[PDB]
Order: C-alpha cells, then sequence, then structure tokens
C-alpha cells in the first residue's frame, strides 16, 4: 500500500485535485507545517495535500518549515513525496510552460537547516550524513516521465535545479554564472525539502514548472501568470501518475531508502 | 526635487563634503541605523549623509545594519542613495586608485537579512521578490561616468562586484574561482544594500575604490594606505555628479522604480 | 620551545598517541571547547589532543566550537596546530587512503562565525580583517611532507579542499562543479578553523585523509571503513613529525604570524 504526499508551490496547490477531502492540522517536534494537511483520494489512492507557502501563500522561501512539513507527511504514512514548483528556465530548450523532473541540485541556500539531527531533538539522535549522489527517486521520476508523455505534455527528462535564498531573484551575473555551473533551472524552495525527505526514507520526485528566462526578464507578475496558464498541466499529470504509483510494487524501493538513510546515522 | 543618501564607506565617509551639516540620530522599524545621519547640502542639493561601519568603525560588514540603514534614507526622503566603497581588483586593467561604477554583482554572503518584507515588521506587508537583473541605475551611474570623464579620473564604466560574507580576507584559491565566474572586484557590502535600496524605490549607485589586487598580497594597512592616498577622487567626484542629478528630471525613473517595487510584493 | 596543539577528526583522533596524559576540562570567553584537553607528549616535546567532535562524536561540522577550541589550544601555550580530518577526493590521482597536506581552500559553509572580534567579547577588541592568501604554515607543511616521504607514505604535497556546511553529503551536480572551480577534496571542517588559528597567530597545517572519491559513491559506512584501514598512517606521521618540529627555530616564523594578525585589526 502506498500513501502519497503532496506538496504544492506557489499558485499550483489546488485542493480539489482530492476526492472525499478533510482538513487536518497537525504539530511535530519541529514546530507546525505550513498549513493543515488535506487527506483525500485520486482513485483507489490514498494522499496527502500540503501547501508549501500556507493557502494565502504568506510564507517567503527561507522562512518554510521544511522540517516540520517533511515530519508531518512521513507521520501521516505517506511513502511517497511529490511535489510542485515554479522556476525560472537558464536554457532556451526549456520554454516557459514546459515541465522538467529534475534530477540533481545546486544549494545557493544559506540559512536553512537542512537535517532532522541538529542535537536537539530527541526523536532525531546522532549525526546524520544523508548522501546525496541521486537526489530524487529514479522510479518515481520514471512514471512521472512515461505519464507526461501518454499526455503529450512538453516534458524535459532531467535537469538540475540551482536554489537560491532569495526571496530577491538573481543578478544578471548570476545568472551567467549559474548557466557556466550546469544549472538548467532556478528556484527557492527545492534545497533542503529534498535533503529532508531522503533523511525521511521517503521517494521524492519533483515536478518543476518554468515560468521564465530568468534575467540572462522575470518577475513576480510573469511567475504568476505563467502558472495560472499552465497550472492544468501539473493538476492533471499528478490525477494520471498517482494510480499508476499505486499499481506497482515499492517495498524493495522503500526498503533500500530506509537502509540508506538508517546507516547515515552515527550514533554516541 | 531630488534628495540625495550618502553612504560613506571605509576612510570614504568625511562629513565635511556637506555644506550647514546638522546631525540627527533617528530610529527605524528595524532598528538604529550604523550612526546619526548628518544633513546638509552641496550647492543647492539636498543631502543626507551616514557613515555604514559608524563613525569609529566598529562595525563589521556582516553585522551592519543594511534595513535601518535604507529605511532611514527612505524615510528622510531620499530619492537617490549614492555610495562609497574600498575593493579589490580581480582584474589587471583595474589598477588601485582606480573608480569602478560597477552595474552588476554575484552574491557570496551567507547571514545578511536580504529583504524589508521578513514577516514580522507591519511596515513591510507580503512577500517581496524583487528584481535584480539591473541592481544599480542606469542614468544614475551614466552620470557618474560621464563626471569622471570632465575631472580626468581613472575610471571604469562597468564592472562586477563579488561580495563576500567577511570579515576574513578570500583565499588564493576564492581569489582565482571569482576570477573564473567573471568578477571584476571585490568587496564587504554592496549586497544586500543594493537589494534594500531597490525595495524602497530609491536609485542606488556605487562608487567602487580599488586598493588592491586581492590576492591572485591585501592587508588592512594595504587597503588604509590606498584610501587615504585616492581618498579626494571620490570626494570631487560626489561634489561634481550630485548637483548635475539635481539639474534633470526623475519623476518618470522614480515612477517605473516605485511601480517595479510595489509589483513584486505578494498580499495574502 | 613549542607546543603543538592536535585536533583529532573522525576516527582520527586516538588518545594513546600521546605519552604522560592528563585530561584537563577548560572554559573560554566562546564558550566550552568540544571535550577535555589531553595534555602529554611525544619525545620532548609538549602536545594538547582535542577530539574535534566529542570523544564520543556526538557534534556535527556545523555545530562544532571552532572559537572555543582554537582559543583554548592558544591559551595552552600552543604554537603551532595540526590536525586531521577525513576528506572525499575530487581528483583520480588522489586516491581513497592517500594522504593530502593541502595548502588552499574555498569556502562553502554558511552558517559558521569565523572571527574571534564579533564585537562582544572584550577578549577581542575590533573589527579583524584576517588575510587568507596563505591560510596553512608553509614551514609546518613542508615538515610534514618530508615525514611523510621518510615513512614512505603516498602523500600529495598540495591540495585545495572545498568545505560545505554539511551535514548532507553533496550532490553530483555539486560534485562536478566543485571540479571546475579547481577543488581537490572536500570536507566539512577546514573552515573555519584555519581562520581562527591564523588570527591567533598559531602555526596551523592540516592532515587530510581521502577516503572516498566523493560521487563524480560515498556513504558514511565507506568513510568509516577507510579511517579504520588509515587511521595508523596519520598517528605515524604526527609522531614522526612531531619532534623534527620540536628541533628547530620558529621564533622568527611565530613573530611574522603575531604581526600579521595584529595590523588585521582596526580600533576604534
Ligand atoms: N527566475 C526565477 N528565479 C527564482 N525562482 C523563480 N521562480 C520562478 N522563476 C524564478
Ligand atoms: N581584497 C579585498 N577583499 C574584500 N574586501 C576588500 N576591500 C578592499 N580590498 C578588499
Ligand atoms: N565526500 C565527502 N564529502 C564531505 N566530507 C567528507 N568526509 C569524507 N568524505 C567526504
Amino acid at each position: 500500500a502506498v500513501k502519497i504526499g503532496i506538496i504544492g508551490g506557489t499558485g499550483l496547490d489546488d485542493p480539489e485535485i482530492l476526492e472525499g477531502r478533510t482538513e487536518k492540522y497537525v504539530d511535530t517536534p519541529f514546530g507546525k507545517p505550513s498549513d493543515a494537511l488535506i487527506l483525500g483520494k485520486i482513485k483507489n489512492v490514498d494522499c496527502v495535500l500540503l501547501a508549501r507557502h500556507g493557502r494565502q501563500h504568506t510564507i517567503m522561501p527561507s522562512k518554510v518549515n521544511y522540517q516540520a512539513n517533511i515530519w508531518a507527511l512521513k507521520e501521516e504514512g505517506c511513502t511517497h513525496v511529490i511535489v510542485t514548483t515554479a522556476c525560472g528556465s537558464l536554457r532556451e530548450e526549456i520554454q516557459p510552460g514546459d515541465i522538467v523532473i529534475i534530477d540533481q541540485f545546486i544549494d545557493r541556500t544559506t540559512m536553512r537547516p537542512q537535517s532532522f539531527y541538529d542535537g536537539s531533538h530527541s526523536c532525531a539522535r546522532g549525526v546524520c550524513h544523508i548522501p546525496m549522489a541521486e537526489p530524487f527517486c529514479p522510479k518515481t521520476r520514471e512514471v512521472l516521465i512515461e505519464t507526461a508523455k501518454k499526455l503529450g505534455l512538453r516534458c524535459h527528462s532531467k535537469g538540475t535545479m540551482v536554489t537560491i535564498e532569495g526571496p530577491r531573484f538573481s543578478s544578471r551575473a548570476e545568472s551567467f554564472m549559474f548557466r557556466t555551473w550546469g544549472a538548467d533551472v532556478i528556484n527557492m524552495t527545492t534545497v533542503p525539502e529534498v535533503v529532508l525527505a531522503k533523511e525521511a526514507g521517503i521517494c521524492y520526485a519533483s515536478i518543476a514548472m518554468a515560468t521564465d528566462y530568468d534575467c540572462w526578464a522575470v518577475s513576480v507578475d510573469r511567475v504568476l501568470k505563467t502558472l495560472k496558464e499552465n497550472a492544468n498541466k501539473a493538476k492533471s499529470l499528478l490525477l494520471t501518475t498517482i494510480p499508476q504509483i499505486g499499481s506497482t510494487e515499492w517495498s524493495e524501493t522503500l526498503h533500500n531508502l530506509k537502509n540508506m538513510a538508517q546507516f547515515s546515522v552515527l550514533l554516541p
């Protein structure tokens, strides 16, 4: 049995995607999640939706409680966590409106807790050095890619996301530099969300939606406009992907993830 | 009517530049500014001078209250903010003593608040994603460049400033790396000063004075020596530039800046 | 007379290396050191050993009190501080088990105090801008290199260490990027340890032990395994190097270090 946690980004957190909805506020050892958890289903698969920035988008990327969000979904019994996020394109071929099933990231954040094992919580004892060679679940990404193809959507099979601290957008010099580093898209929320999901032994995948070409220009109005015009794509992709995830066996994949997380912890 | 805020850097914060001076200590929602505001004039133009590190230079770059400084100048009615800063040269052609009217930056800071919209101040509500494609005012930079030419000063028309966290200087490996990234000069204070000025809808420009070639070596004594030998240049440039700024119309430029800042804010 | 401070890293902090041991808990203006100081000798040379992560390895890299550790050793009268650290190799020629006498670093840390002069301690007044062109002591590194040769150990004479914040390991995209930046090895503790030692006017050198090839894959178990298999190398190197350090004159080298540190401080 699988359970899909869904974290919705800016303008990509529609509750109506779930059938048989029930609101549920929870608490965690790391604090309160961005907003209430929305329990429901897509066909016969159980899901838990959560708005990353709150339903009214009042939380900036740097202040999102990534620890509480991931811990809450883990506590609900989620086996997978598929998220949505807007991003700027750093490559001509990645056009606004395109979907990118990212497989790598480059961290440019500075003031964000990236581990549950901070030495101050009894629920997470020891020092954890989680491997990040392959940050996103290959199997989950594969289903997303094939479903996008079945839907006939413009979708890139891989891509490197550079996550900046924000809330400001990048300068032109920074934008050029990121391209030379090998970054393909840019956002403000992938890190540490992907890191914490790995520590939790959860299958994590991200649906990145290009909304602009950054400035190599971007603005909040441009981002919001493109999201409004393309939100249906992420919704259709999730609706079609999830029942497919639920029809396959994940015990082995989840076992390997649990082992990796478990053996990354150094106890006294 | 224009009003020029002037933020003086290390050894480039001479109060005598202003005529008819009056000291004024102020407070802001973000705390106290580095020191008192010095009100005065250059010809018929009103100005407000502020020492970035305090008159006795007791504040390190990472602890400067950039938010309070910019907010105080904005509250005084400043339409422009022209600053001075020492920097290391990362290019052979930029010689110590040279002035660089920088047009871009690369952020290497880590523990600095970069927005007024942090969710804890009623004076700045919402999430702000300010555009940084063109961080510095083109029109203000243009006047500085032409005035430098009229004065016959060695001045570079553009340049990318990499702002490091400090207080330590860069290692040789870091110095080499910054050159490959496309950085031309290096300092410790441009970011987030330039970011906050943009959020405030103020025309911001920076007079960077090269004092050394970093280590691709630099020392505090070398920096102080070069500043003492060349401080008169920044003073003469400001004295000649400001009356020129005051003789032109800025309502349209300021309107466009206000619009950009206003529409960068996401309200609940 | 010399006194060698030794900071032992993960699995490279064996107390038995010292003869005539005596445990000593101390306090500093910056807080408590990672663990108690172990006083003792190697031949006729006085030494002070300190486990970076605590004897039971309960402190993550980002939470190590680098300020207290360096201050404690300085207060004990240490003239030199030679440390050990595990690291990942970013170059084919640097094989796991190899020693690298690093000479440069690239900072990728974000939430770490890098100076004693933070404006809140009477023991360290003013603003300090310490030079980092040559972060490690050349003379100390030279003795380590020659001793490694006399022992017939695979040892690299130089290398650039990129210090990441951690506790997570790097992503593959980050690993590739670090190689293009010119990094040779990667760890989580060199910065700011090397910076604070310089401010303290102490001769600092690092014995980096490659334990894996990062992911250009690494895991805690792989790291621990390689350290267990090669720990004897660092121990033998220290035992043979230290008596050699004690047989030479260091007054001039220490005087030059004291001058550099002293003149890096800007007083009110
Ligand atoms: N260009 C951009 N930079 C950062 N985050 C973004 N989100 C959407 N577009 C973005
Ligand atoms: N080389 C340098 N690095 C950083 N800040 C500086 N200010 C002056 N020279 C500098
Ligand atoms: N690959 C690696 N990255 C960071 N720290 C390490 N310590 C040992 N191997 C490492």
